[PDB]
């Protein structure tokens, strides 16, 4: 089937398993319409589109449809980032997995200047339902990758680095967030969705909301934090396998640039520690039955593309 990026229509896909049903994919057309960036949109509920003139009764119809896991089509006023009003002929429908249970919601927007009626409304409704069907077929091939590991090991940074080629400043702990990549693999594009999760132990009861139907896990530890490495065996491997006994795991050693960093080596020496070496990482990967061991740096990007390329190959090949 076609891939998601070839659908030149306004739409988003949300994950209703996560708290508050956040957007996990947004089309380029949607970004253009709404004036928001992908990093501003993913991981958030789509209600940010609403504003002063939006009919709240219409919004409640959408809420009701989602709660009942049924499709609905409505028209309501929405707003771009800069505050420009538009009418949104909006269609929502659940996407079910092979077992028939709801996995995602698909939402399609047809923007205009007016509330359309009669013939024009009928035509609009027919168009967006067709679009939703096309997205459903394409979304069946979205690869779900979930990234787990101790707090501050660099999970978020490697996702931001891979998707924007930037490096983030201030450390801000994650709850959940999502990223999207379109990756060429053997000459064909693949849609990869990346679920970022919290390393904090106090998020243990929430974290597994991200786990169902995962295609591949990245378990991450920092090459310069032995505690994070030991937690791979004691915490992360057991947790992942408890929920997903059969899903491939890639073990990822992060912060590769710090392993040969003089200040870092000295600080570890003060702690009576040394960085984790490649053979040590590889041995841990073998111990936990990981399909690959990979090392990378979000900062320099060394090894970074290979992490996601191998994640996809673990699923497709
Ligand atoms: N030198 C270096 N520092 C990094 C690298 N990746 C992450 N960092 C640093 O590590 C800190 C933690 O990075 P995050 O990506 O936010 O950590 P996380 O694993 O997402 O943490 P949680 O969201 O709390 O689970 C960052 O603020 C950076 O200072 C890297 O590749 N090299
Ligand atoms: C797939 C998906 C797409 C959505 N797209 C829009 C949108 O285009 N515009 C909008 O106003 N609300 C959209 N929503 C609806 C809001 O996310 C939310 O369900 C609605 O505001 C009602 O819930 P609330 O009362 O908790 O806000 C979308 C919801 C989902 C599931
Ligand atoms: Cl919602
Ligand atoms: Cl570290
Ligand atoms: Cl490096
Ligand atoms: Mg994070």
């Amino acid at each position: 089937a076609t891939t998601l990026e070839r659908i030149e229509k306004n739409f988003v896909i949300t994950d209703p398993r996560l708290p508050d049903n956040p957007i996990i994919f947004a089309s380029d057309s949607f970004l253009q319409l709404t004036e928001y960036s992908r990093e501003e949109i993913l991981g958030r509920n789509a209600r940010f589109l609403q504003g002063p003139e939006t009919d709240r009764a219409t919004v409640r119809k959408i809420r009701d449809a989602i709660d009942n896991q049924t499709e609905v089509t409505v028209q309501l006023i929405n707003y771009t980032k800069s505050g420009k009003k538009f009418w949104n002929l909006f269609h929502l429908q659940p996407m079910r997995d092979q077992k028939g249970d709801v996995q995602y919601f698909i939402g399609v927007q047809l923007d205009g200047t007016e509330h359309v009626r009669d013939a024009a409304e009928r035509e609009g409704v027919m168009l967006i339902k067709k679009t939703a069907e096309n997205i459903d077929e394409a979304a069946k091939e979205l690869i779900k990758c979930v990234v787990v590991g101790d707090g501050a090991v660099g999970k978020t940074c490697l996702l931001i680095s891979y998707t924007t080629n930037a490096f983030p400043g201030e450390y801000i702990p994650t709850v959940f967030d999502n990223y999207s990549a379109n990756v060429m693999v053997d000459g064909k594009p693949v849609n990869l969705g990346l679920w970022d999760t919290a390393g904090l132990e106090d998020y243990d009861r929430l974290r597994p909301l991200s786990y169902p139907q995962t295609d591949v896990f990245l378990i991450c530890f920092s090459l310069v934090s032995p505690a994070s490495f030991h937690h791979v065996r004691a915490k992360w491997y057991p947790e992942v396998r408890h929920h997903c006994p059969n899903t491939p795991i890639i073990l990822v050693g992060t912060k590769l640039d710090l392993r040969d960093d003089k200040d870092t080596i000295e600080k570890l020496k003060e702690k009576k520690l040394t960085p984790i070496t490649y053979p040590q990482g590889l041995a841990m990967a073998k111990e936990i039955g990981a399909v690959k061991y990979l090392e990378c740096s979000a900062l320099t990007q060394r090894g970074l593309k290979t992490v996601f390329d191998e994640a996809i190959r673990a699923v497709l090949c």
